[PDB]
């Protein structure tokens, strides 16, 4: 099958996602609607259930609303059963309409539908070439109070109907009891509760095994991707072991929600996306786009800087999920704003690197403040809005032109208000011009591109006041006027002679697992696949065609490898780096080191005899470790994904910048559990 096939669960770069807030999209089955004080059929009270369900989504898939727009993927509110409580937060009733207050990760939220309904959704979507992503929020259960067990459902967690425990009298320590986070530090936000939500303790074996078994149930139901919620608030090491469980079973595109504020560039964020096994929602992209196209707090130079910086900071920038708004922030389109601002932001996002995700209702020019005002019921299913047409015209390009899906990004023309950028992959090219100034046109002279000589029509057909482009020899474009608010897209596609890799997924797994290599120019005959210097050919290459290769990871030592392929003739492709071969199945283990004193700025890290611990390379040591919440300085702790059942030697380090101080004595040693969790507690050796 080609890279663009709906069956490709490992690559969403050729797709356009539609963010569906289930309760607010379409009530296709009034019979499953909640009743009484928990429901408002008019959807005036945005904190109660309005009735939106999976049958509704199926209907909108079948009547062409989404397909007519060029949407090829959707994500939905967490499908698992939520609490049924109607919580009164200071005179206002609140329900779990949003799906984030889970009580049973192995059952469905009856308001959205039954397991049968979910199966029907997966089937209907796939029949229309639409992939399905589910939100999954394993960070917590629901609102709770340990002193007041009668409040809500006391954050109780059930295992397919069987009660495991609640927040009160939690002798099993299924949850954290460290108060609520104040977001002061990453550690603080991980081991303390978000709001009043009962924080799950992933170091508890029951919780660990339960959640991994739960996600596998959904994987078996045929989901195509996972949107991990609140990933900045769960142990990064545990999450890596979670992604390993997923990838070593049935790998599907996974990305997490890690909020970044305006002007926030986070090295931790980058590292997480680069080493966790999942990518992230591109807040850096979203926030900059809002600054430039919505709030006028930065110009095109800032947009360019974001594009160049992110392409260098994220190992796989093409896996970051882009957007201009979501279910938490104010909708991009302000009531009194010119609609062209939204239309340009959409065009920009749809033609830029990554995986575009459009919040439901954006195309209907919905406006709204922060939660819950940004969650109104979609007011119309009109295909006649300009925004709907913009998406309809550009979304399909991610499938037809690989430069959009996998291409590099290069600024070709720029000033305060104008940015003309080029996407290029193999012989494929796309050039996009955007003039955010709604009052002043710009004279574009001296524009040079990789487009072959010829005349190019605006893919938007002038919808956003674009124009035709005339390209002479050398890719030089004839002088033209870019209209005020003008947005144009010019593109070129052609066969690529040389094998070219545009995407690889998953990027982390143990040997034997099948990975998907997408691109162009692979040829129809099986070639060779390289993991570092190791060559793979023949039987282990399950399938091979021009745009997609399915190949099993060879039994090489755990570590980071460059991926490369060669066609049957022996011509080598470009290198796709940062592939992590795991040393085997993974388990999450908590390491605790006692009496490790340090100077301000100096932190403790973990190093060891397996790749999961950096193979004794301080530059790849695990950390910085924590020392405030679960354990207190001079004691440090950290949760780490390590190969199950392996005997591992390790030591702790104290690092100040790249300056390292090693534990003295012999290495510490332990054998990781075969499944579940474990805690290894040792003393710092001088
Ligand atoms: O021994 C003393 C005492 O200890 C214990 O009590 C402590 C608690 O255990 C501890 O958690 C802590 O609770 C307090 C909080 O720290 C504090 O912040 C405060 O919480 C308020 C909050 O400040 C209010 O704003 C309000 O919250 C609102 C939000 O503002 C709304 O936006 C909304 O939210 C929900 C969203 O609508 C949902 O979509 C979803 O959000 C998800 C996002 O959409 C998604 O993108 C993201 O990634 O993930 C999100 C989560 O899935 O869920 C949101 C949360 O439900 O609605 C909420 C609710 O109205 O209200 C909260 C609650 O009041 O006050 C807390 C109570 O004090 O501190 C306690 C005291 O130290 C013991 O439990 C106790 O018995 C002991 O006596
Ligand atoms: O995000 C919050 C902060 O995180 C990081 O801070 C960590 C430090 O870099 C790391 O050294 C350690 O800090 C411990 C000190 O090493 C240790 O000496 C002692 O600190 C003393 C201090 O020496 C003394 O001068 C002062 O009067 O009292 C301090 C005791 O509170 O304990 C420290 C731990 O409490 O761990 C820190 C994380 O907990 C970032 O480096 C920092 O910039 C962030 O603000
Ligand atoms: O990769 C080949 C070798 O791998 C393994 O060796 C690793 C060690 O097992 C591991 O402990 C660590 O070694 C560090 C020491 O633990 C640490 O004490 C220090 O050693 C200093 C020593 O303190 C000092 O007295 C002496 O003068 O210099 C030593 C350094 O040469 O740093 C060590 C790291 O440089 O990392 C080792 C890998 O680098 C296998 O155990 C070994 O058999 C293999 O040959
Ligand atoms: O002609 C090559 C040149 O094209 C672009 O330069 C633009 C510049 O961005 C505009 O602001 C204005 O000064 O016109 C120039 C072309 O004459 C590229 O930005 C530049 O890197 C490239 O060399
Ligand atoms: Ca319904
Ligand atoms: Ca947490
Ligand atoms: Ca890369």
């Amino acid at each position: 099958a080609p890279d663009t096939s709906v069956s490709n669960k490992q690559n969403f770069s050729t797709d356009v996602i539609y963010q569906i807030f289930t309760d607010r999209f379409s009530d296709g089955n009034p019979a499953n609607n909640p009743t009484g004080a928990a429901f408002d059929g008019t959807c005036t009270n945005l904190r109660l259930y309005c009735g939106g369900d999976w049958q509704g989504i199926i209907n909108k898939i079948n009547d062409g609303y989404l397909t007519g727009m060029g949407v090829t993927a959707i994500w939905i509110s967490q499908p698992v059963e939520n609490i049924y409580s109607i919580i009164n937060y200071s005179g206002v009733n609140n329900t779990a309409y949003h799906g984030y207050w889970a009580r049973d990760f192995k059952k469905t939220n009856p308001a959205y539908g039954t397991i049968a309904d979910f199966q029907n959704l997966i089937a209907a979507a796939h029949a229309k070439n639409i992939k399905v992503i589910i939100a999954f929020a394993p960070n917590h259960t629901s609102p709770a109070s340990s002193d007041q067990p009668s409040f809500a459902e006391n954050g109780r967690l059930y295992d397919n109907g069987t009660l495991l425990g609640g927040y009160t009298n939690d002798t099993q320590n299924l949850f954290h009891h460290n108060g609520g986070t104040d977001f002061s530090t990453t550690e603080n936000g991980i081991y303390k509760n978000l709001y009043d939500l009962a924080d799950l303790n992933h170091n508890n074996s029951t919780v660990d095994v339960y959640l991994k078994d739960a996600i596998k149930m959904w994987l078996d139901l045929g989901i195509d991707g996972i949107r991990m919620d609140a990933v900045k608030h769960m142990p990064f090491g545990w999450q890596k072991s979670f992604m390993a469980a997923v990838n070593n079973y049935k790998p599907v595109f996974t990305f997490g929600e890690w909020f970044l504020g305006v002007n926030e560039v986070s090295p931790e964020n980058h590292k997480f996306a680069n080493e966790s096994g999942m990518s992230l929602l591109d807040f850096r992209f979203a926030q900059k786009v809002r600054q430039v196209f919505r709030d006028n707090t930065d110009n095109m130079y800032g947009l360019k800087a974001m594009l160049e910086g992110s392409a260098a900071d994220y190992a796989q920038v093409d896996d970051q999920v882009t957007f201009i708004d979501n279910h938490d922030m104010e909708r991009f389109h302000a009531s009194n704003a010119n609609r062209r601002k939204l239309e340009q932001a959409l065009a920009f996002t749809l033609t830029s690197r990554g995986v575009p995700a459009i919040y439901y209702g954006t195309e209907q020019y919905m406006s709204g403040g922060t939660d819950p005002d940004n969650r109104a019921r979609i007011p119309s299913f009109s295909t006649s809005t300009t925004a709907y047409q913009v998406i309809q015209k550009l979304a399909p390009l991610r499938k037809s032109n690989p430069a959009i899906a996998y291409g590099s990004t290069q600024e070709r023309w720029i000033n305060n208000d104008v940015l003309i950028y080029e996407r290029k992959f193999g012989s494929n090219v796309a050039v996009v011009a955007v003039n955010r100034n709604l009052n002043a046109p710009a004279s574009i002279s001296g524009l040079v591109t990789s487009l072959p000589q010829g005349s190019y029509n605006d893919v938007l057909g002038g919808l956003l006041n674009g124009n035709t482009l005339s390209v002479g020899s050398g890719g030089a474009a004839s002088n033209f006027t870019l209209a005020a608010g003008g947005t144009a897209v010019w593109q070129y596609t052609a066969a690529t002679a040389t094998p070219t890799i545009g995407h690889v997924g998953p990027m982390m797994a143990k040997p034997g697992v099948t990975i998907t290599i997408d691109g162009r120019g692979f040829g129809s005959s099986k070639g060779t696949v390289y993991f570092g210097t190791t060559a793979v050919s023949g039987a282990d290459i399950t399938s091979w065609e021009d745009t997609q290769i399915k190949v099993k990871i060879p039994a090489v030592a755990g570590g980071n490898y460059n991926i490369k392929v060669a066609n049957a003739a022996g011509t080598a492709s470009n290198v796709y780096d940062n592939f992590e071969v795991l040393s085997g199945d993974q388990v999450s283990v908590r390491f605790v080191v006692n009496n490790a004193t340090t100077a301000l700025g100096q932190n403790v890290y973990l190093t060891g005899s397996v790749s999961e611990l950096g193979n004794w390379d301080p530059a790849k040591a695990i950390g910085p470790m924590y020392n405030q919440v679960v354990y207190q300085y001079p004691n440090w702790y950290y949760d780490v994904s390590v190969p199950a059942g392996k005997t591992i030697e390790f030591k702790f380090l104290k690092k100040q910048g790249s300056t390292v101080t090693w534990e003295g004595g012999s290495n510490h040693t332990f054998t990781a559990p075969s499944s579940g969790t474990a805690t290894i507690n040792v003393n710092w050796q001088p």
